[PDB]
Formats: C-alpha cells, structure tokens, sequence
C-alpha cells in the first residue's frame, strides 16, 4: 500500500501501480520459494545439490534439462561411455544419478573430466558442460581450445583453508579494481598466486580498502575481459585453480582488504560447445535459461539473457551468489550489465533524460529487478557486511535503496558520467576554456539519498578505442619524456598535474566511494589491447608495466605516491563518507574551485599559468590552517612552491561566504587540501 521510498522521494508516488505490482511480484515469488524451498537461505544452497556431489559411501550428480528424452553422465572415469551411468528424469526436468564408491574410493576422481551428455528432440545426442561445474580447463593441444568440465574435489592435502577473517567494512570503499590475467609485467596470462603475492601489496600500500576483481566467472573468449561467461560457477583456468583463488581472498583479508567480485547475470555466452548455451536445443522459455527469439538475444552484446522468472534460473542465479560467498568468502559483488536487466530494450540506444515515466513504466523488466531484490535480501542477510555495487548508466531511483523499503537493494551505484565528461574535456577543449560550473555539477549532480562511487576512468577507459588519461594527456611525449633525470617538458608537468587533479577531485567531489583501475594510479601509458588476429594475439598491450613505477629515476613515482597519499588523507578524513559537502567558491574566469568536503578545505586552481597569491578561501571554525595533502610537493613531481609547515591564520569576514576566511598561495594547475589545526 505504502512504501517508504514514498518518503524519500515524493515523486516515486505518481507510479505507486508499477511499484505495487513489483512488490507484489516481489513477496509472492519469495513466498512461493519460502512455502516450496525452505526460504532463500536453503534455496541458495543449490550447488550442494546440483552438479557432482560427494556423500557417505556415494556421489550425486543432478543437471536440469527439460529438453532431453535420455541422458547420461560420460567422462575419463567410464572412458566416455555412460552406458552403465544412465540418468532418470523426473516431473520437473531435473536428471539425476547416485554413483555407488568403487573400492570405498569416489567413482569419479578429483580433477577428472566429465561431460553431461543427452538426447534432444529431434533424436541426436549432444555432449555438455554440466551448468554447475566448479573447474574447466582448455586443451590449446587442439584445434579449437575447447574445453572440459572437470569435477573439483580435491583432497584435504590440496584443499585451501581460509586462515584469515573478513575485515569490517570500511566506512567508504576505496576500490582497486583489477584484472588477474593482465596483472602481470610478462605478456602472457598471469596466475592467482602472481597476483596475490605481487599485486595486492602494491594495493595495500596505496592505501585502497577493497579490490575489485574481475574476470573471475569462467570465460572462453579472454577479450571479453570477463564479461561473456560460459560456466558460472567455476573460476576462470587460465590463471589458476579454485584454490588459487581462494588463497588470493585470504591474503587480501590478511592485508586487510575487503574482495568484491565482478558477477555476470545479466546475460550469457553463445557458445554452444563449452557454455550454458549448450543447453538451448529450441525448447521453449519455460524448458530453458534464456527467453526464446528476441527476447532472449542480446543486440548489442550478441550474447543470450536469461529468463529471471524460471524457477530454476532462479536457484541457478542465488545459489551462485551463496557459493561465490561462502566458498571463496568473497565480501561483496559488482553487478555488471544492471541496466541492461532494468529495461527490455536494455538501454541499447536510448538515452535517460531523468524523467521518471522513463524509469517507472511497461519498458521495466519486472522479472530483472524481482531477482535482484531477492539477490540482495538473501545476500545481506548472509552477510550484512556486504557491499553490492550496481553497474548501471541510467541512474534508476531508488536502485540503491534497501529492500525492506521498496528498493533493488544495492549498497552503491557506479558514477559512469564522470569520466566521458573529462574525455570531451581533455579531447575538444583548451585548458583556458575548462567550464568549472559543467565540472562540478557533473561531480555533484546525484541522488544524496543513495549512494555512489566516482571514478574519472575505469577499465572501459582503457579498452575499444579509449586511451588513459595519462595518455590523453601526454600521448606520445610519455615514451620520451618521463625521466626524472631531466627537466619535465610542459606537456608532461601539464600532464602529471592534470592527472593528479582530475583524480583528486573526482575523489573528494564526485559521490561516496572512489574506484580506480589496475594501473591508472600511476599514469600507466597507451591502452589495453587483448591477443586478437588483428594483432597475431599480441600480448604486449594486455599487461601491466610496473617496471615504470618502480623505477626510481622516472617519473610515475610521482603520480603513484600522490595517488597513495590522496587515499591515505581519505582514510584519516573520511571525507568520503561525511554529507558536509559545501562548494564556497567556483571562479569561472579564474578557473578555481574551492569546497568543504569533511573537515578538509579544498582548493583547486585549473588555470594553465596564472598563480593567485592570497587567495582567500572560506571556512567554518576560526583558528590555525595547514596542508594535509598538497599536488604541488616535491615528492608528487610539483615545484615545491606551497610550504607545509606555513600557518595559515584565520581572519572573521566583514573587518557561498563562510564565517571565517583564510589565504592561500594556489599555483597554476594545483590542488591544496587544508585542515584546521587542533
Ligand atoms: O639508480 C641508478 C640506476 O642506474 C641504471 O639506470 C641508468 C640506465 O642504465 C641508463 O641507460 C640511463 O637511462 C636513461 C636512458 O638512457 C634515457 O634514454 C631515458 O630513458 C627513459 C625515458 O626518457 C622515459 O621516457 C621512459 O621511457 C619509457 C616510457 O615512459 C614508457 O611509455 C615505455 O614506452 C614504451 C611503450 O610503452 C611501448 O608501447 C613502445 O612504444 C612503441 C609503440 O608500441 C610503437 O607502436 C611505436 O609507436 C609509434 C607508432 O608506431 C607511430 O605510428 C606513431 O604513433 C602515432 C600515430 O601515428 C598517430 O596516428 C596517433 O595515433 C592515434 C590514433 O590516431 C588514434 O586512433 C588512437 O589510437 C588507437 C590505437 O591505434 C589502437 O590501439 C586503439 O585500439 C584498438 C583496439 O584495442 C582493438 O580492439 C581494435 O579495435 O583496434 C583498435 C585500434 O584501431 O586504441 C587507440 C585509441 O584508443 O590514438 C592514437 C595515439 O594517440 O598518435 C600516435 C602517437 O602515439 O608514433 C608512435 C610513437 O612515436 O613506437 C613506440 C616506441 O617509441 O615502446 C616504448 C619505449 O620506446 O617505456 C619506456 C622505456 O622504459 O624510461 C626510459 C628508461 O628509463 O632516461 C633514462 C634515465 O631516466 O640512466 C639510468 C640512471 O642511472 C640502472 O639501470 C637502474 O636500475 C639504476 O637504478
Ligand atoms: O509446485 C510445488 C513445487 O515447488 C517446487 O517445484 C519447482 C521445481 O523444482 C522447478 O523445477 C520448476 O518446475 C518446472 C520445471 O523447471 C520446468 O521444466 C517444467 O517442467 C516440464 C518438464 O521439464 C517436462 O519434461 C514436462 O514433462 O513437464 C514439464 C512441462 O513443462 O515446469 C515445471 C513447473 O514449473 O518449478 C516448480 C515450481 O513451480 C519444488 O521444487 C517442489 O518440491 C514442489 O513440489
């Protein structure tokens, strides 16, 4: 009748009838789960029950396909013949078999291949993946890389055991978002344990809180940088084994960094041959994971979507939230492709004006958002210390507002205009002609009921035709010009202090929580380009160069010890999760932008060339001011010029105006944080 997000947003009533038939939708599947499966919480614990599963004396092995008239279950451990392994099939479609031990041994070995095969219609026999398989591995031997489904129980020799807890939650995320294959500074596919041992440090002493890991859903195609999954509930082979990637979260947590992981729901592979597609033989919406004809085809991405109200794409989907959870103790997700499930045109080209008949209206994918509030019910009652972040464009209200209110559920929403507003900046405007109002209103036009995370690039910045900031500043200039031996030319001082700024305020301004991608913190040069034919499947711009920020005679030492300054002045701030947020001064002709964010004062001088000596800037409480974090500092590739130790005593106004004022020396192309001292 009523929703509390009625309160929160009166306009929200004016489509009072969609909300009601969502919630609706809502209770009675929930209902429907609770009365027939135990509840959400029993619902998700499907993957003890599907696939393989070892119990007392026999394995279990159970696959969902409606479709067949026979199957049965082949692989090393029958040599590929399942005549003596026929599976039955019962009312629901479920195919199931109990595997009696052979020699009190499991009958099917750990790290063995086996595939579900079965008959279809129209009378031919087809050989899958099982949907539930937790390791796939590819034969690059043959022609075609294809995969196999291999059982993963592995002995208690070689089984991981978490040593470490889950670190609480941060009160603001600092994400470092990465990618395990590409991690490495060898052209080549990284592992797990390289990453573990060689990269979660550098995030630690950069002072991040979490890591973003993507491509972790298992992927045949590698350029897809993870985002066409073909085995959702087995960890991506090319980098590793489960337990890998189990020993990566735990030396994360033993870091004390909080792991979110990339989840794939909102469509799935084509492959037919390795993925779930395989088990589409032409039944109908009802018989399948996906819709049937043009709803259930992707466009754009060319990829399969599923039918999120199936009962069993339903206990396919939550149970791979609990198995990513409780077996990999993962502290979170990312759910990428969330606009994409929103709409049934999934946003593929149309724009969103914010005109609410646009969000609220039959264009709404009911089934979409009845799973994700189920999603996010049962995931924060599994942990209520999660943190879900929904990849959408459209800026859907009430997206990330909890369920119990009438919301999707999700904790934080992706800020995804920030960074094509600093792309048509750096690419079709001179520094002299930077609007300081369009940048701060693109910075702080959000919903402030809801939270969001900021970032001036993420990994799409680097792939398709998009360079990095670094680079769009600095382009070619960077191959030559980065040594710390030599004076910087302008185009690279231009470039370093642009790409301290942009990042600095897109932090300090632009919502809750700050993400930053694998690389970008110190000016990583060029793009990133996947092993294509394009290219022979070059590995050379599918990697990282760490060699250029370790090395202490060049100069992305500068952009990476101010990226780690500027997030360890957030972690002793915490201007990231303070609603104070007041902008005192936006000079237009002077290109200055001076804010309150916190306890901190922050002045921003965009212009290319002028100084202004005593620049006056308002504050709050009277008394002493100095420098917290300054881009002009020695040791973050400025000139020097500020002074850290110097007092900036405050004055009372009158011998956006604050109570007190004080003055500051702002070179060209700065950014200066002030505290009050104590
Ligand atoms: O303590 C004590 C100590 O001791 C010791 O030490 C010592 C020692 O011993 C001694 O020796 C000394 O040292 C010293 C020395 O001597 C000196 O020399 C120095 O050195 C230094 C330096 O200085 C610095 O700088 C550094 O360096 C570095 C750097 O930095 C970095 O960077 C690196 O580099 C590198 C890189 O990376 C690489 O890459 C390479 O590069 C290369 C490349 O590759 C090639 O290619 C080339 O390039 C070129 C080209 O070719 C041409 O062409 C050009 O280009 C251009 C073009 O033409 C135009 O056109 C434009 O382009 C553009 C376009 O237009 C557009 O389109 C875009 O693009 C695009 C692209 O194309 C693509 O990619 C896209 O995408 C794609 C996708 O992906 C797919 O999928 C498909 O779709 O397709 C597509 C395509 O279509 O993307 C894009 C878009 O987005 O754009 C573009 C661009 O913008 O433009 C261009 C330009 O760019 O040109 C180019 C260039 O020129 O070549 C290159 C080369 O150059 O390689 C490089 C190198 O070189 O690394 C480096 C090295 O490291 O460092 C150094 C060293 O350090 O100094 C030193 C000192 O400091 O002394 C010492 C001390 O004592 C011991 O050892 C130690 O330890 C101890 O400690
Ligand atoms: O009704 C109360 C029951 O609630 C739960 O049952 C679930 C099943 O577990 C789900 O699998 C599903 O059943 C679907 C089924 O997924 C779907 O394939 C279809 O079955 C086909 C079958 O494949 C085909 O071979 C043919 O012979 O029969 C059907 C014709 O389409 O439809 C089934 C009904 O939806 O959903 C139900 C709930 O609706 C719970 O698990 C049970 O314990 C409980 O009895």
């Amino acid at each position: 009748d009523h929703l509390p997000i009625y309160d929160l947003d009166p306009k929200l009533e004016e489509f009072k009838d969609h909300f009601n038939y969502r919630i609706k939708r809502y209770l009675d599947q929930k209902c429907m789960i609770e009365k027939h499966e135990g509840g959400l919480e029993e619902f998700s614990k499907g993957y003890l029950k599907f696939g393989i599963n070892t119990v007392d004396g026999a394995t279990i092995y159970r696959e969902w396909a409606p479709a067949a008239q026979e199957a049965q279950l082949i692989g090393e451990f029958n040599n590929w013949n399942g005549a003596k392994h026929k599976m039955e099939k019962d009312k629901f479609g479920i195919w199931s078999i109990k595997i009696s031990h052979v020699n009190g041994k499991p009958a099917i070995p750990h790290n063995s291949k086996v595939k579900f095969r079965f008959r279809h219609g129209g009378g031919a026999w087809v050989d899958r993946i099982p949907a539930w398989i937790r390791y796939a591995t590819f034969d690059a031997s043959k022609f075609g890389a294809p995969y196999d489904g291999v059982h993963w129980d592995p002995p208690a020799c070689e089984r991981y055991v978490f040593k470490h807890p889950r670190p609480p939650k941060p009160d603001a995320p600092r994400i470092y978002e990465a990618h395990v294959g590409m991690s490495g500074e060898e052209p080549e596919v990284s592992t797990y344990r390289e990453f573990a041992d060689n990269v979660l440090p550098r995030i630690r002493a950069n002072n991040y809180n979490t890591v973003q890991l993507m491509a972790i859903m298992e992927h045949s195609y590698y350029a897809s940088f993870g985002y066409h999954v073909t085995n959702f509930f087995a960890v991506s082979s090319r980098s590793g084994t489960p337990e890998d990637l189990k020993y990566l979260v735990d030396k994360a947590h033993s870091l004390g960094l909080r792991v979110l992981m990339d989840v794939v729901h909102s469509h799935a592979s084509n492959n037919m041959t390795d993925g779930l597609n395989g088990y589409d033989v032409g039944q109908n919406t009802h018989e399948s994971y996906f819709h049937t004809g043009d709803r259930g085809y992707h466009k754009l991405w060319d990829s399969r979507l599923f039918n999120y109200a199936n009962w069993e794409v339903l206990r396919f989907l939550l149970s791979n939230l609990r198995y990513w959870m409780d077996e990999f103790m993962f502290d979170g997700f990312r759910f990428d492709g969330v606009t994409s499930m929103l709409y049934h045109h999934h946003g593929i080209n149309k724009g969103f004006t914010g005109n609410y008949k646009e969000y609220f209206s039959l264009d709404t994918d009911v089934d979409a958002i009845v799973y994700m509030m189920l999603a996010n019910h049962l995931m924060h009652k599994l942990l209520p210390e999660a943190t879900i972040v929904a990849e959408d464009v459209s800026g859907m209200p009430v997206l990330c507002r909890p369920v119990d209110e009438g919301g999707v559920g999700f904790d934080f929403r992706l800020a995804m205009a920030i960074p094509d507003r600093w792309i048509d900046y750096l690419k079709n405007k001179e520094d002299r002609k930077w609007p300081m109002s369009e940048i701060v209103q693109t910075l702080t036009n959000r919903r402030y009921t809801e939270k969001c995370i900021a970032y001036a690039e993420s990994h799409d910045q680097s792939i398709v035709g998009d360079k990095t900031i670094a680079f769009l500043l600095m382009d070619k200039e960077m191959y030559t010009g980065m040594s710390d031996l030599q004076p910087a030319s302008p185009t690279i001082n231009r470039g370093i202090a642009l790409q301290k700024m942009i990042h600095f305020i897109t932090m300090a301004l632009g919502g809750d929580g700050y993400l930053n991608f694998m690389g970008n913190e110190f000016g990583h040069p060029e793009w990133i380009d996947f092993p294509r034919e394009g290219n022979n499947w070059s590995y050379d711009k599918c990697r990282r160069q760490w060699s250029l920020v370790d090395t202490d005679h060049l100069r992305y030492k500068y952009m990476n010890a101010f990226d780690q300054a500027m997030n360890a002045l957030e972690e002793e701030f915490s201007f990231l999760s303070s609603s104070k947020q007041i902008v005192s001064d936006m000079n237009e002709k002077d290109k200055v932008i001076v804010f309150e964010r916190g306890d901190l004062v922050f002045v921003f001088n965009f212009h290319p060339n002028k100084t202004y000596k005593g620049y006056k800037v308002g504050c709050d409480l009277p008394g002493k001011y100095r420098v917290a974090l300054d881009s002009d500092a020695l040791v973050f590739g400025g000139h020097g010029r500020v002074g850290h130790d110097v007092d900036h005593f405050t004055s009372p106004e009158g011998m956006n105006n604050r109570p007190n004022s004080f003055k500051v020396l702002s070179p060209p192309r700065t950014c200066v944080a002030y505290y009050r001292v104590d």
